[PDB]
């Protein structure tokens, strides 16, 4: 059931913004680890005395990395005279965010038809304002409302290239890395209580519950009208044999925040070969692979969608496979991206649901939890 | 003249500690960029609830990267019951350092015979104490005194493997990168006034002025008895045509601090080929190369030490060459390591002064300033 109740016109995910201590080192690490190209910058060299911001791109995926300079560089400025290219930025907010949470996502940005209308309608329907709409060079409008914890939902609308005040990076410094990642599929939050969090966000967006088809979490997914903007939210399940990773997140993050970003690949085998080659030379590590009993039991449930050769290839790369009623999901998870056991990345590819491909085709892998438990027990039973 | 006046027995540089916001991303970037291997760790996985610390090594060079966790993880601990492996660490100090200075060196650590005696003698001779001597697992003693700004000189002494509480990293996660870097040659501070800074440091160490043989700086070098621990200090020269990079540093760093680390390579051509290959894929960028008039004029002054083929090879890699009265210096500088125009790295190799090689063989390249000015003018005169 898709009631199509968006209170304003939503298009697609636009970018994800990380708040960092040093944007340069995080951006370079992420670029090499994920195969994303340096695309634009806003920093001292472009006249920004407030923050250093670097944009990486792969396909339509946009990762922005931002860190504050010394406030002394901009002490004479006021908001009307700021050299910040992101006018919602605040030194104190950014340092407080990073001290509290460590490296993590500050903004989940979606493109809308009219960011001022989106902000107004959102706030009229219960959204906590974070930064009011501001028109940049008469060309782009940006506004922010609270999503959960200290994460904001950022509305961006274009009249008619990332943001005014950003510069294309020179091709010499812009190496065309590409491991196959193409777009953000979903962005997942961890909260202490799912109920109030769902009611709040669905209250001000009009996003609807996206239907799914006992290991530490209850979850629900909010979706835009065409189900291309997907925002799952998890809460912990307490009193379990194994401690909930949702609870671990909330402890180490100092509360609610963004848990994982799922990045769609146009070829998950190529992406995983390329990322795994780089795991121990500056890139990203992956969670421990499932036991081979998991891949022994895969032919019995997706053997009509994947050949034995491609099931073998999943076993090499440690890829997980789940089946919906409409499509199939290939997925794998990185270890945490930074010092804390908080944010991580998921790589995914979906097969099925062609009309273009409809959103959330194959679900989110909820079945892979019990399937991993069963497979682990069978391997250890042997 | 070497009066050999060390007030306590100094051995060699032991490690450099960076204070970070996220130690994981900086360490992985540096590892790939410089060819340093992951060697040891102290973090949640080793029971450290206070700070995440990762050690990279190349030859005898040791880079340590440390960032604070949420203080909530260790709120019940007191100093007698701490799980920190570096007992001088303090959450507030580390966050204040990073907010003030951004990514940078907190500690220049030298190995001594007796860290408690070194601390006592240093303080008796004017050193400002930073952290008192503490004996770790009855095996290693560490103490800290202020060096300049918020940089500390760290004394380490061993009775008889980095530090107690650190663990060797698994070989799977420890890839044997190596671009030829072998040891720290010198560590350079920027101060507002050279005079008081020299008097302070030479006052409490007994280090002596190391002799040298008009572009923004006055400098002087302090050296240990065998001149293997070398600590240059710069001050700005004001009222110049071009603004002093020393002054720029002091502005963006919010005061005095460590300006550059010079890393000795056993083969600077191999190191530079390897680092330059990686500049745009997560590694380090280098300063703009000199005009070819510089390499045209090199045969006329080091043509007896380098062949025309190796002078050509310097031109490819952008290497600078300076001549002393005792040796020759090959050197090159990276762009700043992080967001701010503050700390950078120098790669060097020295040729001459064999007895082993004596320290500072060839100087520090002071002559390359005028030689670059002359060469630039000649190229542009054409
Ligand atoms: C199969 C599966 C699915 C998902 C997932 O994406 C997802 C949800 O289930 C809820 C709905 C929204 C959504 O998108 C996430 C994970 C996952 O995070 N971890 C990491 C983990 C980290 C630490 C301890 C234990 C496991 C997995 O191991 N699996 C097997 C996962
Ligand atoms: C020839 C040379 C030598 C040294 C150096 O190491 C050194 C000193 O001179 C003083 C004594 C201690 C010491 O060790 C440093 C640099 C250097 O930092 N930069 C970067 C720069 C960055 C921004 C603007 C302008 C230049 C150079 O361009 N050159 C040519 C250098
Ligand atoms: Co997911
Ligand atoms: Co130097």
């Amino acid at each position: 059931k898709n009631p199509k109740s968006d209170k304003f016109k939503v298009k697609r995910f636009h970018h994800i913004e990380f708040w960092c201590g040093d944007a340069t080192n995080v951006a370079r690490r992420f670029s090499w680890g994920l195969g994303m190209r340096f695309s634009a910058k806003s920093d001292l060299s472009t006249g920004n005395m407030v923050h250093a911001s670097y944009l990486l791109t792969s396909g339509d995926l946009r990762f922005l990395f931002t860190a504050p300079y010394s406030p002394s560089l901009s002490a004479g400025e006021i908001k009307p005279t700021t050299t910040a290219s992101i006018p919602s930025f605040d030194h104190g907010s950014c340092r407080s965010f990073f001290s509290s949470h460590g490296l993590g996502v500050r903004a989940v940005a979606i493109e809308v038809e009219d960011a001022e209308s989106a902000f107004s309608i959102s706030v009229a329907n219960g959204a906590i304002p974070s930064s009011p709409p501001i028109v940049l060079n008469e060309a782009v409008t940006i506004a922010e409302v609270k999503l959960y914890g200290d994460v904001v939902l950022r509305y961006v609308s274009y009249k008619a290239e990332f943001l005014p005040g950003f510069e294309r990076v020179e091709d010499a410094s812009s190496f065309p890395l590409d491991y196959g990642i193409r777009r953000l599929d979903h962005a997942v939050g961890n909260v202490p209580e799912l109920g109030p969090a769902l009611t709040y966000v669905a209250g001000f967006t009009g996003f609807h519950q996206f239907a799914e088809f006992e290991s530490g979490l209850n979850s629900a997914v909010l979706a835009s009208n065409d189900e291309m903007v997907l925002l799952p939210i998890n809460e912990p399940v307490h009193g379990t044999k194994r401690k909930s990773q949702i609870q671990t997140y909330l402890e180490h993050n100092e509360g609610a925040g963004l848990q994982h970003l799922a990045l769609m690949s146009e070829d998950i085998f190529r992406t995983l070969r390329e990322m795994r080659k780089r795991s121990s030379i500056g890139g990203f590590d992956f969670m421990p692979s499932p036991p081979p009993t998991y891949y022994q039991n895969l032919k019995k449930r997706v053997g009509d969608v994947l050949s034995d050769d491609q099931i073998k290839e999943c076993e090499e790369l440690g890829i997980l496979v789940d089946r919906d009623d409409q499509g199939t999901l290939l997925q794998i998870f990185t270890k945490p991206l930074g010092d804390r056991p908080t944010i991580f990345i998921e790589i995914i590819q979906r097969v099925g649901c062609m009309m273009y491909q409809s959103g959330g085709c194959g679900g989110f892998g909820k079945g892979n939890f019990s399937e991993l438990f069963k497979s682990i027990e069978e391997y250890e039973k042997t």
